[PDB]
């Protein structure tokens, strides 16, 4: 039987099959916090295995770069509820959201801010917050590549091609906190 010394600071947990081997423990934290660790599995040995628990603040990813413009405030990551504001230098027009708020799930609201000089066959595809991009030409057939920085998790296209219609192929890559992958759907 697995031991009961498994309380989480600031949060709660559920057991799938009580304290028995095979039982999955799932931690939950209040909105805007995440459990570290997120779960434990009760082993046949009678000891827990993660695939002292604490609830830690969610943060949204900071820009790694923001070209031909400035953002404020300038931080290495952002608190839940915090806003970041974007402004472009002369000769560039801001596309996307000039003000964005960090949501409790670690994602920014609105859409990626981009300072675009309007010179490409395709628009400047921008650089989503936490991503690093390769490529500087936005003509028909040109390609950009992306990765997510640090331990951030990528969704969407890591390579995009500027198509004949002036649309980048695929979908904009987005970088998420790795602990967001412990969040369920449909939570109160």
């Amino acid at each position: 039987s697995c031991p009961q010394n498994v309380n989480i600071s600031g949060g709660t947990f559920t057991l799938s099959h009580g304290w028995a081997p095979g039982s999955l423990l799932t931690y939950s934290c209040p909105q805007g916090l995440y459990p570290s660790p997120a779960s434990r599995l009760c082993k046949s040995s009678g000891q827990w295995q993660t695939p002292k628990a604490v609830c830690k603040p969610v943060r949204c990813p900071a820009p790694v770069s923001f070209e031909n413009g400035i953002y404020t405030p300038r931080l290495g990551s952002y608190p839940v509820g915090g806003n970041v504001s974007f402004e472009c230098e002369d000769g560039f027009i801001l596309r996307g959201s000039p003000v964005r708020q960090c949501r409790p799930n670690g994602m920014w609201d609105g859409e990626t801010a981009v300072c675009d000089n309007g010179a490409g066959h395709c628009p400047n595809p921008g650089i989503s917050l936490g991503a690093v991009r390769t490529g500087f030409r936005f003509g028909h057939g040109d390609k950009v590549r992306y990765r997510c920085s640090s331990n951030l998790v990528l969704t969407g296209s890591s390579e995009r091609e500027c198509q004949g219609n002036g649309v980048w192929s695929g979908t904009e890559p987005i970088c998420r906190q790795p602990y967001s992958y412990d969040f369920p759907e449909d939570v109160a």
